[PDB]
């Protein structure tokens, strides 16, 4: 619904970390994209870039300033649109969990992944974000939208039982659906 020029101008407001989170959220629906511009272009082509999808993206990114200025929506107004677009519970959860981790925790998790599978060393680095670790694990088949127990196990080893529980709960919910 919203025009591409409008959406793009909106993008200039995101920093590099937010761009990476958005590209991760668009990983299934905009295959092969390396820039947010490309991903939005792709969603436009598919009629997937709706008001609801944009609001959900901004909500997940905690950009309540942009929800107000571009859509006239408070946090609660935005919560009324969640779950009504192509965005999935799996990818939104991964972004949210990643924002609950500090740099030391992220380093530990990357080490756990490489100890579990040494081949991941070439896909990760000291600068890899949580969503990049998630994709690295997905790419070798260790996690997927239906199975996140390997990551829950890593969070449990980290002693972040709160984050582990979010992933165990998600997997149980997804399986029952």
């Amino acid at each position: 619904v919203p025009s591409l020029p409008f959406l793009r101008h909106l993008l200039e407001e995101l920093d590099s970390h937010e761009d990476s989170l958005l590209l991760f959220l668009c990983h299934d629906a905009a295959p092969g994209c390396t820039t947010v511009t490309q991903a939005l272009c792709s969603l436009s082509q598919q009629r997937k870039l709706t008001l609801a999808a944009l609001v959900e993206m901004l909500y997940v990114l905690q950009r309540m300033d942009l929800l107000k200025s571009r859509f006239g929506l408070s946090k609660e107004g935005a919560e009324q649109l969640l779950g009504t677009s192509f965005l999935t519970r799996y990818r939104k959860l991964m972004v949210c969990v990643g924002e609950e981790l500090d740099s030391s925790e992220l380093r530990a998790l990357r080490l756990f992944a490489c100890n579990l599978n040494p081949s991941l060393s070439t896909a990760l680095s000291e600068s890899s974000r949580f969503v990049e670790l998630v994709l690295a694990l997905e790419n070798v088949g260790l996690v997927s939208p239906s199975s996140v127990s390997v990551l829950a196990d890593m969070l449990r080893t980290l002693r972040r039982l709160d984050l582990c529980q979010q992933l165990v709960e998600y997997e149980q919910q997804e399986q029952a659906r």
